C-alpha cells in the first residue's frame, strides 16, 4: 500500500508539470492566429479561399467552418477577422431551402447576428454566410473568396 | 487506502481533461501546415530553402526533413506539398554512393515512389529528393530551393 | 487494492503517453516561429506592425513584447529575428521619462545589449527599442513597424 501511495505521489507531480507546462503553451500556440472561446477554439489558416474549398479545409483536419453560437463566440471570432482585416465564412447555408440557414448538421440557427436586411439573396445566389469586421453577418454567393477560419 | 482511491479517481478524472485539452489542442496545431500520420507529424515552414539550409532548421528544431517511409506517409506529406503548391525536399539523398539514397542515419530506403525515368542524376549532379504535388518523387540538385517540410 | 494497484497502472501509462505526445507537440508549436529559453518561450507573429499595435496583440494573447533580460535570452531572441531577417521591437521604452528605458511594469532594466552610441534619441523622437539581425539594440520611433515578437 506504501508503495501505491508512493506511485501515486510521484503521478500528482507528473501531473502538476504537465498542467503548467501546456496551460504556457495554449497561449503560445493561439498567437496571432487562434482565439479561445470557452470550449471552442477558432483559427485562421490565414489566407482566403471559396466555401467548398473552405469548408474541406475545415472538416478534413478534424473540424468544421466557424459557427458562433452566441454573442460571446462571434465576437471572438470578430478579434480574429478584425485582426486579419479580412470577412470570413462562416459553416451555415440555405443552400437546401432558400431562406432557411442551417448549421452543416441540418439544425437550424440558435443565434445570428445579420446585418440590416440581412439575408437577402442578393441577385438571388447568395446562399453562404460571411462575417464582417464589425461582426456582422451578410450572405454572400459560395463562389466568393474569404477568409478561412476553423472552430475546434 | 479509501483516501488513495478518491485520490487516484480525482487525477485520472484531471488526467482525462488534459487528455481532451491536449487532443483538441494538437487538431488546432496542425491547422493548416501540419499532417498527422500514425506517430509521425510533418510540419512545413511555409517557405523555400535549399536543402543543407532546410536540414539545419529541421534538425535544429528536433526533428529532420521530411521522410516517409510508406504509402500512407506520402500521401500525407502529399497533402502539404498540394495546399502550399510547392514541391518540397525529402531528407535521403545519395551523396555517399551514387545510386544508392539513404536516409540520414545511413540505412537505405524502405519506400519509394519515384516518378518515370527518376532518379536520373541529371547533369550527374543530382544528390537529393524533392515530392511533386502529385505525390512522386524526383532526385535534384541540392542546391536549388524546395519546400521546407520536417517531420517529428 | 488489487483494484487500485490496477488503476495506478492504468493511470500511469496514461501520464506516460502525455509526456511523450506533449513533448513531441512543443518541438512541432516552436517550429519554426519559436524559441524557448530557460521557462521563457518567443514566438514571433511572422509580420511587422506599429510598436502600439503590437504591444497590444502580444497583451491580447496573454503575454507581452519580447524583453530579454540575459544574454541567453537575447540569443533566443536574435534567433527569431535572424530567421525572418527582420528586426524586432522590444517591450521597453522611454516614453515616461526621456533617457530612462523601463520594461511594461515600470521597472528598471536589468540587462541591455546597445549597439556602440545607443540609446541617441535621433531627431529627439526615439523612445521604442529594436533588435537587429546581430543582437544589438537600437532605440526607433515607436511609430515604425518591426517585426512582432511576445513572449509568454
Ligand atoms: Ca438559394
Ligand atoms: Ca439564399
Ligand atoms: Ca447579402
Ligand atoms: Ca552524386
Ligand atoms: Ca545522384
Ligand atoms: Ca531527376
Ligand atoms: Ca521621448
Ligand atoms: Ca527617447
Ligand atoms: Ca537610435
Amino acid at each position: 500500500v506504501a508503495s501505491l501511495r508512493q506511485q501515486v505521489e510521484a503521478l500528482q507531480g507528473q501531473v502538476q508539470h504537465l498542467q503548467a507546462a501546456f496551460s504556457q503553451y495554449k497561449k503560445v500556440e493561439l498567437f496571432p492566429n487562434g482565439q479561445s472561446v470557452g470550449e471552442k477554439i477558432f483559427k485562421t489558416a490565414g489566407f482566403v479561399k471559396p466555401f467548398t474549398e473552405a469548408q474541406l479545409l475545415c472538416t478534413q483536419a478534424g473540424g468544421q467552418l466557424a459557427s458562433p453560437r452566441s454573442a460571446a463566440e462571434n465576437a471572438a471570432l470578430q478579434q480574429l477577422v478584425v485582426a486579419k482585416n479580412e470577412a470570413a465564412f462562416l459553416s451555415m447555408t440555405d443552400s437546401k431551402t432558400e431562406g432557411k440557414f442551417t448549421y452543416p448538421t441540418g439544425e437550424s440557427l440558435v443565434y445570428s447576428n445579420w446585418a440590416p436586411g440581412e439575408p437577402n439573396d442578393d441577385g438571388g445566389s447568395e446562399d453562404c454566410v460571411e462575417i464582417f469586421t464589425n461582426g456582422k453577418w451578410n450572405d454572400r454567393a459560395c463562389g466568393e473568396k474569404r477568409l478561412v477560419v476553423c472552430e475546434f
